[PDB]
């Protein structure tokens, strides 16, 4: 009975870019297809004078070579008609890192403790997502209380992603 069409997903009402600013530690992720950030993932969001949001993110990536590297990423976000839906242009500090443009949706956040992000890269003809990624972020590097765990779990179910996330660890590889 679950509607899994991307157009059906609810996103954060009246999303506030300034309140979302600062440091977020990725706690868990749902992988898309292909090359992606693996672990030790930390993003810092900021908003300029003109309200333009950008972010930096660091994380370990394993290259097609099996070459392990600490990627230093940059992203710039373009606002849309829905405050919680952006277009994210990204690139690496290193020329060999992937560059792209992804949808960047803030599904839910309380700004102070957690955030659930989503991106559908490829849709099926039926409107459902064929290739998606999702991060769960925390403000506190130690993670969340069981009560917040419950809220996150529900959002995971609502995106049709239950049981598809794995824990992201932080062990100083990129420090
Ligand atoms: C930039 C940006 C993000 C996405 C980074 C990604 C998608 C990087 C892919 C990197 C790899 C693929 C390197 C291999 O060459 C996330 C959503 C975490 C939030 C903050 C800023």
């Amino acid at each position: 009975e679950r509607d899994c069409r991307v157009s059906s997903f609810r996103v954060k009402e009246n999303f506030d870019k300034a309140r979302f600013s600062g440091t977020w530690y990725a706690m868990a992720k749902k992988d898309p297809e292909g090359l992606f950030l693996q672990d030790n993932i930390v993003a810092e969001f900021s908003v300029d004078e003109n309200g333009h949001m950008s972010a930096t993110a660091k994380g370990r990536v394993r290259l097609l070579n099996n070459w392990d590297v600490c990627a230093d990423m940059v992203g710039t976000f373009t606002d849309t008609e829905d405050p919680a839906k952006f277009k994210m242009k990204y690139w690496g500090v290193a020329s060999f890192l992937q560059k792209g443009n992804d949808d960047h949706w803030i599904i839910d956040t309380d700004y102070d403790t957690y955030a659930v992000q989503y991106s559908c890269r490829l849709q099926n003809l039926d409107g459902t997502c064929a290739d998606s990624y999702s991060f769960v972020f925390a403000r506190d590097p130690h993670g969340f209380s069981p009560e917040v765990q419950k809220i996150v779990r529900q959002r995971q179910e609502e995106l049709c992603l239950a049981r598809q996330y794995r824990i992201i660890t932080h062990n100083g590889y990129c420090d």
